């Protein structure tokens, strides 16, 4: 954790494909690793203008950045210098699935992010494809320890022009590149999430997101 500072910053770099159509983006970042914030600068700098709704690869775009309280075992921050990986399904209840996976590593005190992504089956008549989204909902992820890795699961949802919502679950596991023997392992916990997009220009081919994000034990009163 001495080496993710107050103040980080992230370059990305990203290549995909949603339904055939191939494309690149990069974004630059900056946030504050224990405030649990970020805003990145987003651009699509091949295959753009995109033929779908931009929101779907908004969360492709940070593990560093959720503030941990102390006494909850920082898995991400501890990961460093060797950093960490992350392995992602989304399946949209309307038949689309994106298949993503993350490498996150630390290059003279700048986080570097590396992405690959593959999503099909998006209906050529669903929000997604006829691009009537309105950003994501904030979300709950809950995080359980397995074999030295954090499995995630999260319940989220694009917000639709006209009210509603298209459903979408994700499953992620991160890997740590450290060996398991200098790691604290957390027990089960939540990171709350709001991912807001704060600006855009060129038909989706500039994106400002800000997220912010904050780890917490359940805080419900317990019987036993």
């Amino acid at each position: 954790e001495e080496l993710i500072k107050e103040n980080m910053h992230s370059k990305l770099y990203l290549e995909g494909s949603v339904n055939g159509h191939q494309f690149k983006c990069t974004h630059e970042g900056e946030g504050k690793p224990y405030e649990g914030t970020q805003t990145n600068r987003i651009k699509v700098v091949e295959g753009g203008p995109l033929p779908f709704a931009f929101d779907i690869l908004a969360t492709m775009f940070s593990k560093a950045f959720i503030k941990y309280p102390k006494g909850l075992p920082d898995y991400f921050k501890q990961s460093f210098p060797e950093g960490f990986t992350w392995e992602r399904t989304m399946v949209f209840e309307d038949g689309g699935v994106l298949t993503a996976t993350q490498d996150t590593s630390l290059q003279d005190g700048c986080l570097i992010y590396n992405v690959k992504l593959r999503g099909v089956n998006f209906p050529a008549n669903g929000p997604v494809m006829k691009q009537t989204t309105l950003g994501w909902e904030p979300s709950t992820e809950t995080l359980y320890p397995a074999d030295g890795a954090l499995e995630g699961r999260c319940d989220m949802a694009l917000k639709l022009v006209g009210g509603g919502h298209l459903h979408c679950n994700f499953k992620t596991t991160y890997k740590s590149k450290k060996p398991a023997k200098n790691l604290k392992m957390p027990g089960v916990h939540y990171v709350d999430r709001r991912l807001e997009r704060i600006k855009e220009a060129d038909n989706e081919t500039y994106v400002e997101q800000h997220e912010v994000a904050v780890a917490r034990y359940c805080d419900l009163p317990s019987k036993l």
